[PDB]
């Protein structure tokens, strides 16, 4: 008999009580001993309450998000939560009211996190344009801008530059940062109808990374036979690096030395992420681990999220990607610094 704040097991295949699905929501205090709120299951698509807590632990997110409850739409809705979030004494909270504004916008399936992920910082960067200000903070946070150049034989592709919240990773051909620079710099070719000529053709495309954010947000797009191999290798999940934009190309590395030839080195150390858990009954569910600075201690901690338990762990758990049962889903790297930074 364990308490159900137990976050491990012996045995890598069975999944520990603070991972399990938890009853039904009346007292939510047995599962959470922190000062930080979880989040009312009792909701449609109650999925995204995970992602939800990634972002409220992100201090250039949380910070420009409810700075704007002093100046309706879902990133005033994400405001007043976050705010709730934050000030409540590891009292639950709902997303009911953010569900809702969702909505009115008219099992975990492959994929639906990271759809999630890519709509959510779209809708609150587009939302954050409405505003007559400039109002740029998210953009700038955010931001990949991601040049395609295309080589074709009709002279039509013309190059295009669009600023994307997100990076999505797919594999490529052992830890997560050559995945991210792929992402950051790569050439495929595929068939394609040229929208002006009407020519089918083999195309190349070059895909570029232009500039290193401060908050990077990782969607993984992986088969789950890739997914096999980030689990025997151990350190997958990277903790901090370095990377610079090097002759064009974003360069990533564990420490600040091996890049070489650049004039300027950015830090980044993973903020948290969003992990799939898949039961032995083969049931499904979000949780979100999140590291946050205490400037006292000069030191982080670790949480770990499952709807409304919350519970303190070791940065060893935090990085364990080994377990059969654990997927990564997103994944937010932060510049160092920034990630320090007190929330308001
Ligand atoms: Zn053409």
């Amino acid at each position: 008999t364990s308490d159900i704040q137990t976050y491990t097991s012996i045995n890598k295949y069975e999944v520990p009580p603070a991972y399990s699905r938890l009853p039904l929501t009346f007292d939510f205090t047995p599962f959470n001993n922190t000062e930080y709120s979880g989040l009312d299951p009792d909701v449609d698509n109650h999925y995204t309450n995970a992602i939800i807590q990634l972002y409220r632990f992100i201090p250039e997110m949380f910070n420009f998000v409810v700075g704007c409850l002093k100046d309706t739409t879902l990133l005033t809705d994400l405001g007043y939560l976050f705010d709730m979030m934050e000030r409540s004494h590891g009292k639950i909270c709902s997303s009911s009211n953010f569900q809702a504004s969702l909505k009115s916008l008219t099992s975990i399936k492959r994929n639906m996190p990271q759809k999630f992920n890519r709509f959510l910082l779209s809708q609150l960067i587009k939302e954050e344009a409405q505003t007559v200000n400039h109002n740029i903070t998210l953009n700038q946070c955010f931001g990949l801008e991601t040049e395609i150049r295309t080589e074709c034989s009709c002279d039509h592709y013309d190059t295009t530059v669009k600023l994307l919240p997100s990076l999505s990773i797919s594999g490529i051909n052992q830890n997560i940062l050559p995945y991210i620079e792929y992402a950051m710099k790569n050439v495929t070719q595929k068939n394609s109808i040229c929208p002006t000529c009407g020519k089918t053709e083999t195309i190349t495309q070059e895909c570029t990374v232009k500039n290193l954010p401060s908050v990077l947000s990782l969607e993984l797009s992986l088969l789950d036979t890739e997914f096999s191999n980030i689990r025997s290798s151990k350190n997958w999940l990277t903790s901090e690096f370095y990377g610079s934009i090097i002759k064009n190309k974003a360069v990533l590395r564990s420490t600040a030395s091996e890049l070489k030839g650049t004039s300027h080195i950015f830090k980044y150390e993973l903020n948290g992420y969003v992990a799939k858990i898949t039961d032995n009954n083969n049931e499904t569910r979000l949780v979100t681990y999140v590291k946050k600075y205490n400037p006292k201690e000069n030191c982080f901690k670790w949480l770990m999220f499952n709807d409304y338990l919350v519970v303190e762990i070791t940065e060893e758990e935090a990085l364990k990607m080994t377990y059969p049962w654990k997927t990564p889903e997103i994944i937010i790297y932060c510049d160092a610094e920034e990630l320090r930074k007190p929330f308001f």
